[PDB]
C-alpha cells in the first residue's frame, strides 16, 4: 500500500512538534518544526505525494509554517478529524487506500480509521500505537514525519532523492521551505 | 483511584520539563504538553474537576488555565498544604477523593494533604519515596496525561482515550 | 565528602550548568535563557542553610541578571572569560577561603574554576576532560537539575537533608 | 588527515542546533546554538584552522551568531552545497583534502563529497552517516561540533587548549563568543 499513496495527511502537535505548546500571555508564541521533517514534506510534493495537515489548535504561527511548506489543504481548530478526512481526501481527488495518516493521540483514532495507512510516532501512547499500521521508532518532533516519508518514497522506488547527493541535487529547486 | 473526584497539579516540572526560559523581564515563555491537555479534558468531561497549584504567578500560565478551560487555582503560593485545603473546599471534596502530581520538595506536604499522590518520572528519589505512584511519563512530556488515562481506566472509562469510537462520544 | 561538610559558599557557571547549554539567539543576540526551576529551589535551600551562591558567568546579560534577582543570588562576576583569578575575587566577597569553597562547571573554561576551589563538580554531560578534572562528576545533565543534585549533595553532607527530604522537614524554610 | 585539516565548515540546522525551526507568526524567531560548538569554534580558530559557515537559509539571527563568534566565511541561503564549499574553500586559502564538513542530512550529501573529511551529527539518517568518514557520538545541536573540533586538535597535538587550565589560560583572550 505504501507504493500507492498519493497523499498524506499529518496532524501537527506531537507529530510535527514533540507536543510542547511555547505559551506567551496571549497564546502560543512559538511553534517548533523540525527542519528534516521540512524536508521529508518537499520531497513528498516533488514525487507528487500531496500534503496536508490537521490540527485541532489553530495559530497564526502553524498558518505559517504552512504556507511557507506550501501547503494549501488543511482543517485546523477542528476536533472531528474523521470528517476532515474525507473532506480533504475530496480536496486531493484521491482515495482514502492513497492516503496515509500519522498521528500521536486519541483524538487521531478516528483519522487512522478513515485513512488506507497510518502512522504513529514513536511516543504515541500504547492504544494509539496499538491502532495504527506502522509505529515509526523516532519520536514526534524529532523527525517522525520524515522516517515516514523516507519509507514511503523507498517504497515507491524513489530513495535516491534522499539517499545519495546526485538524486537530491536533481530536485534541491523544490527543497525549500 | 476508583473515587477520585479532583486532581490537583503542580506546575513547574509537572505540566512543564521544569525549564523555566527567561527575558530580561523574568518568564517569557512556559512549554506545556498538549496530550496533557487533552488528558484534563478527559477529566474534566468524566466530571473529576481539575486544580493548578503553582507558586508562581504569570500572565502565560494564566492564559494556558483559560485556554483549557480549567475552573480552580491557586497561583502564587509557596505553602502548598494550604493550598491544597483551600482548594479541595472550594472543589467540594475530600482530601481522600483528591490526588496531586508533583515533582519537588514543595509538593511534599500537598502529596501528605491528599489522599493519593503522584510523582513524575524525573522526581528525585525524596519526592518519588512519598508518592502512592511513581509515573514513568517524564514531567513535561505527558505525565499529567499517564495519570489521567490511567484514574479514567480506574473508574472503568478507559474508552474515551483508548478506541476511536470510545473517542467519538466526546 | 570531608569537604563538602564544610562547604560556606557554592559559586556556579551559567550556561551548560544551570541550562542545557543552548544560547537562543534573535537577531540581537541571546533573547531566551533556560534555567531549571529545581535549581531554583537547591539555590533557595543553600541560602536558607547559610552556603552562599555566587554565578560564574563568562557571558553577561540583561537575562542573566533578571534571573539573578529572581533567585535573590548577590554575588555574581559576569563578564569576565578567566574564571581563576573571579573565583577568588568571589571568595574575597563572600568573607570565605578557597578550601570552603565549591564549583560546578561544564566545560573547559571552568577547569581554572576547579583548580581554584576546594571543591568541584562537573555535570553528567561534561565532556571527559572537564570530568576528569573536578572532585564529583554528577549524573544529572545540565540544565535539568544538576546544581540541585550537587545542592542536595552538600547539605546531605552537613546533615541537613531534612530541608528537602521530607514534608515537616521541609514545612520550616518556605 | 585530521592532522592536515586547516578548514572546518559547518551545516547549520541539525548540527549547531538540535533541528528545530522555532517559528513565529512571521517565520523563525529563535535560532537555538550550543555554547560548547561556540567555544570549539574559538579553539579552532586560535588554532589558525578557520571556521565557516554553509546554511540554505539566511537569516538576521543567523548573522548576529556568526558576528558574535567571529566567523568571517560564510554562504547562506545556498541550497546547492557543493558549489559553495569549494567557493569556501577558495576564499579560506584552503584546499578541499585539508577541509572537513560536518551535516545532518540529504542537503549535505554532496557536501561531504566535496570535502576531504566529513562528519555526520549522532542523529542523522543512516544514509547520511553512512557517507562520512566519522559518525559523531553527539546528537546535533548538544555539542557534536565541539565533539569534532576537540577530534581534529587532539589530533593536532592541540588538545592542551582545552583539556588543561594552563593551556585554556594561554588562549583565554581569543575564547569569546
Ligand atoms: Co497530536
Ligand atoms: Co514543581
Ligand atoms: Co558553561
Ligand atoms: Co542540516
Ligand atoms: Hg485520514
Ligand atoms: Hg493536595
Ligand atoms: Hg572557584
Ligand atoms: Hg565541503
Amino acid at each position: 500500500k505504501l507504493e500507492n499513496i498519493k497523499f498524506v495527511i499529518t496532524d501537527v502537535d506531537g507529530v510535527l512538534t514533540d507536543g510542547q505548546l511555547h505559551y506567551d500571555a496571549n497564546g502560543e508564541a512559538i511553534k517548533s518544526f523540525h527542519v528534516r521533517d521540512g524536508l521529508g514534506i518537499k520531497m513528498l510534493m516533488d514525487a507528487d505525494i500531496q500534503v496536508a495537515v490537521l490540527s485541532g489548535r489553530d495559530s497564526p504561527i502553524l498558518r505559517r509554517r504552512i504556507a511557507d511548506l506550501g501547503i494549501k489543504l488543511f482543517f485546523l481548530g477542528k476536533l472531528e478529524k474523521e470528517t476532515a478526512c474525507f473532506d480533504l481526501m475530496k480536496q486531493a481527488g484521491v482515495t482514502a487506500e492513497q492516503t496515509a495518516y500519522i498521528g500521536d493521540d486519541s483524538v487521531d483514532l478516528p483519522a487512522f480509521a478513515a485513512c488506507g495507512t497510518s502512522f504513529a510516532v514513536a511516543d504515541a501512547p500504547i492504544y494509539v500505537k496499538n491502532a495504527v499500521d506502522h509505529v515509526l521508532s523516532t519520536h514526534g518532533g524529532k523527525g517522525a514525519f520524515r522516517e515516514m516519508s523516507d519509507m514511503i518514497l523507498q517504497a515507491q522506488g524513489k530513495s535516491s532523492v534522499f539517499d545519495t547527493a546526485q538524486g537530491f541535487l536533481k530536485s534541491v529547486k523544490s527543497m525549500g521551505q
